[PDB]
């Protein structure tokens, strides 16, 4: 259910949350289902119980929130001086 859906969870994922950076207001308790959903899935793992989180929705997190907010810190620089920056 998640790993064959990996390639379309996490790739709408990270567009409701940027939604959500844009200003509008998605749900919010789907969402935080759906996220902790990915670490109850390995609640009996003895060691990493968090691996398939980092690996599946973190790393492509910080990568695009990395891209995102370079992005938005060129689009600041335009039209703001350091004190409003």
């Amino acid at each position: 259910m998640v790993e064959p859906l990996q390639a379309i969870l996490i790739r709408m994922l990270l567009r409701e949350i940027k939604n959500d950076r844009g200003g509008e207001d998605p749900n919010q308790k789907v969402i935080h289902g759906v996220i902790n959903s990915f670490v109850h899935v390995e609640q009996y793992k003895k060691k990493f119980p968090l691996k398939f989180y980092q690996e599946i929705f973190e790393s492509p997190f910080l990568t695009e929130t990395g891209e995102y907010y370079k992005q938005e810190a060129s689009n600041l620089l335009q039209e703001s001086n350091c004190s409003q920056y």
